[PDB]
């Protein structure tokens, strides 16, 4: 019934915690390999994965309400589990919920010290809804290098969850763009790391656009993973665990 799951370390002995939001259509399972690397690459950091219930909602307003509910539930469970300094991690579309979680942690005066986002850039314009067909999505994801299920059952579940996560992230970022249009989005004094595979085709012009994360927090740091595409949790999970360890090192004081 908890919104989070302990995947590595032990909060009774750790020096910090990282709470992790999965890529589109993903969940804690997508972090298994990364978690297995944490004791070696990030010894002092315990790791929680966020469960994505994909609560049914009937409007953009209800989706935003759901983002708030889910982020609040994650903060509830995290702070109930640990007082340790916290790093928030997200891959790709999970960035939306990660931002919400980070902002709520800041609102609660929790000891949140960094935001680390893989394979995503800040959105500064109202987005476009996804009207592609299922075959169009699968062709696009295949070209981008995604892993895709072969069983039609798994394909249907994947496409449902992918469409849901894209809707959630579009609604949340559109909300942030609205706030920014009124000067109502406060930058938080939380450093931001943007981790990008140099061959990632979904973050165009990231060497310049990564700095847009400064609408969220500051300072902003870019780290490039040469030879890697968009799927950092699949193709260099040890490197991302190490990235979390490095963040902790940077914010440990
Ligand atoms: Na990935």
């Amino acid at each position: 019934s908890s919104s989070i799951v302990l995947m590595a370390g032990d909060p009774a002995t750790a020096k910090a915690v990282v709470v992790c939001v999965a890529n589109a259509a993903g969940g804690p399972v997508n972090f298994v390999d990364m978690s297995r690397a944490m004791p070696e690459q990030a010894s002092d950091v315990a790791m929680f994965g966020v469960k994505l219930p994909r609560t049914e909602v009937d409007s953009d307003g209800a989706m935003l309400e759901e983002v708030r509910r889910l982020s609040n539930a994650v903060c509830d469970d995290l702070l109930a589990a640990t007082d340790l300094p916290a790093i928030v991690f997200a891959q790709c579309n999970g960035s939306a919920l990660a931002l919400a979680i980070t902002r709520e942690l800041v609102r609660r005066s929790a000891d949140v010290r960094a935001l680390c986002i893989g394979g995503a850039l800040m959105r500064t314009v109202t987005g476009k809804r996804d009207t592609r067909t299922d075959d169009e999505i699968l062709a696009f994801l295949g070209k981008a290098g995604s892993t895709l299920p072969a069983q039609p059952d798994e394909q249907a579940f994947f496409l449902h969850d992918f469409r849901y996560d894209g809707w959630l992230a579009d609604v949340y970022y559109n909300h942030l763009v609205d706030l920014m249009s009124r000067g109502a989005l406060e930058v938080v004094d939380i450093p931001v790391w943007c981790l990008v595979g140099s061959e990632d085709p979904l973050v165009p012009n990231y060497p310049v656009r990564f700095q847009d994360w400064s609408h969220i927090g500051r300072p902003v740091q870019l780290v490039e993973y040469a030879g890697i595409g968009h799927y950092l949790l699949r193709d260099c999970p040890e490197a991302i665990a190490r990235a979390v360890g490095s963040v902790w090192e940077h914010v440990s004081c």
